[PDB]
């Protein structure tokens, strides 16, 4: 009953009555060796690094200041949607339920079958290993839009990733309190004495991975897995799933949004939000360097945003991770040169392939390496240019250390967001930019984003959220259009992008990286009420010349903001099946009306 014997740092006297309990209850079911409480120090992290490194969990990469490569199982290298589910009382309340086919707005699990799978997994699930307790923030500290978490763990790479991708410490439990908190418990499922073979030194339990949210009870649980998605709960867990049906309750919105600010040559300031698919493009974005003289680009968070109207009317975002865990495949110098600066110190890398002097390499780095350096894949195997890195390997990376965070990143008030921009993967039909015609067609345009995943498929990925929404898509629409008709709500400018666009040749028509910088120009400007647009079906687009294109040479603007009649046909008809289907009885009448008159505008082409 009483676990005081077994802490090793910190103690339970010292904790809130309701995070003693927390932590105790999970002792004795998980029946952990150790109870390790963490204070969030720097020789806390150094010590723990050393130890992952001791028993060969971990190596230092000797190129870099203080830089970390963990390889994993290959069987534990993903977020795994067909185990990721959310407890409800109701169906309904958790998934729409679907006209014809299965659900692809998420997953729900009976209150019954979770108790059952839970009690077949963590009792006595960490037996010889530490149970680490996290008390962490997302957001800034001081932010009323920041909420505290504790996480349990077994796992020591969950742990430092923490410290990076959350606030995490002695201070947080000193700022909760008696107050509340999302409880967050995870283990690897692989008690000692090890019943199964070790793969690569990595702790997991494929057959038996799963991740749970229980909003109702404000816990997420999870199994099996310690790849960051599955065992970095403040992220995927709690931002977006816990926190988007906290949001509908509340009145805010959390969101799988990057935040950038972006200032123009004459000193003015906006902060603008996208959403794209998590086939990724938003790390460039949030981090880009702007080829047009005068602007500035900084970054205030690359995947979540937590939104909320301000008394003023102002929709105030933050970021609430406190680092990047980003896509390290594709990242170059020539893709996203302040990424390369952020990760060459105090970065944890994964899956990446290593070079023979300690440093990293993946495909698409475009970096020559010297004759005679050599490389090792992310599967421990000399390599010659199978690809070196995994495709979903990543480095985990303090905000701080990006060399133009926004100096408001961490603001307790946030940043107001003037523009919201969606978008995604087209080959065909789908222009460079437009802008919604309002906030109902904005809602629309979100609901309808499709991109090509990597014969190709184009999948629906509605808001980016599709693996994301905590509740019924159905109600996070009402939701969205609820905020019309809030008080003194500014509502932000809504614009749709596709970076993707080809020719009949399959080239790319728009060359992108920095140059997105002159489609920021563009939104700039509408945000600022300039006469640059054009009315079509679709919305609209920037008018003849409206762009910036100097320095590139002749751009096809009318490929790259062609409108096809019989396109757009095939595509308002494959949305209204899409949301006749999957969102059925709780289609919000606003989102019908907009299919309407879009399929309406698109007739009288
Ligand atoms: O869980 C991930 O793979 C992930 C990790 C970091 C950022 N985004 C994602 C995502 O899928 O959107
Ligand atoms: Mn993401
Ligand atoms: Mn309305
Ligand atoms: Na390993």
């Amino acid at each position: 009953l009483d676990f005081s014997a077994k802490v090793i740092q910190g103690s339970l006297d010292s904790l809130p009555q309701e995070v003693r309990k927390f932590v105790e209850g999970n002792a004795q079911l998980c029946q952990p060796e150790y109870i390790h409480i963490c204070d969030g120090s720097e020789e806390e992290y150094g010590r723990l690094l050393a130890h992952m490194q001791e028993e060969g969990v971990i190596r230092k990469l000797k190129k870099y200041d203080n830089c970390w490569l963990a390889l994993t199982d290959p069987r534990d290298v993903a977020r795994i949607e067909s185990k990721t589910v959310i407890i409800t009382q109701e169906q309904r309340d958790t998934v729409p339920i679907p006209k014809s086919g299965q659900s692809q707005l998420g997953r729900w699990m009976s209150e019954e079958d979770f108790e059952k799978a839970f009690n077949a997994r963590f009792p006595g699930c960490m037996k010889g290993r530490t149970m680490y307790v996290i008390p962490f923030s997302m957001g800034p500290l001081g932010s009323p839009l920041a909420k505290i978490g504790i996480e349990l763990t077994d796992s020591p790479y969950v742990v430092a990733s923490m410290r990076i991708m959350t606030r995490m410490g002695t201070s947080v439990l000193e700022a909760l309190g008696d107050g509340e908190f999302i409880k967050c418990l995870h283990s690897v499922g692989c008690p000692l004495p090890l019943k199964k073979p070790l793969v690569n030194n990595w702790a997991c339990n494929p057959e038996l991975t799963l991740i749970a949210h229980l909003p109702d009870r404000r816990e997420i649980i999870s199994f099996g897995s310690g790849y960051g998605g599955n065992s970095l709960l403040g992220k995927k867990c709690f931002a977006l799933r816990i926190a988007s049906r906290l949001a509908k309750e509340e009145g805010w919105l959390a969101e799988h949004m990057l935040i950038l600010g972006i200032t123009n040559p004459e000193g003015k300031k906006k902060y603008l939000a996208a959403a794209f698919p998590s086939a990724c493009g938003k790390t460039n974005l949030a981090m880009m360097n702007p080829t047009l003289p005068g602007w500035k680009v900084e970054c205030v968070g690359d995947d979540i945003a937590w939104m909320k109207f301000d008394a003023q009317g102002n929709l105030r975002a933050i970021n609430p991770e406190n680092g990047f865990f980003g896509v390290a495949p594709g990242t170059s110098v020539k893709t996203n040169p302040n990424a390369i600066k952020t990760i060459q110190k105090n970065t944890i890398f994964t899956n990446v392939a290593e070079t023979s002097d300690g440093g990293v390499y993946w495909e698409g780095i475009d970096e020559p390496l010297a004759p005679g350096v050599t490389i090792t894949s992310w599967k421990n195997k000399e390599w010659r240019p199978e690809p070196c890195a995994h495709p979903n390997s990543r480095f985990c990376t303090p905000a701080s250390q990006c060399p133009i965070i926004d100096p408001a990143w961490e603001s307790p008030e946030g940043v107001p967001i003037e523009g919201i921009i969606f978008g995604g993967r087209r080959p065909a039909g789908v222009p460079l930019v437009y802008e919604a015609l309002s906030w109902q067609h904005g809602v629309f345009v979100g609901a309808a984003m499709r991109s090509e995943a990597t014969g190709k498929v184009i999948m629906h990925d509605p808001f980016a959220m599709r693996p994301f929404f905590g509740y019924n898509f159905g109600k996070y629409l009402a939701h969205w259009l609820s905020m019309a008709h809030r008080p003194a709500a500014k509502l932000p400018k809504i614009f749709h992008v596709n970076w993707f666009r080809k020719d009949k040749n399959g080239k790319f028509l728009w060359p992108g990286f920095g140059e997105n910088s002159r489609v920021l120009e563009w939104m700039f400007g509408r945000i600022e009420g300039e006469d640059s647009a054009k009315l079509t079906p679709i919305g609209y687009v920037p008018k003849e010349d409206a762009l910036n294109l100097k320095g590139l040479g002749d751009v096809n603007v009318e490929e790259l903001f062609g409108i096809s009649k019989e396109f757009w046909e095939k595509e308002v008809e494959e949305i209204d099946k899409y949301l006749e289907d999957q969102v059925n009885a709780d289609l919000p009448y606003e989102i019908e009306r907009e299919l309407r008159a879009l399929k309406q505008r698109i007739s009288q082409m």
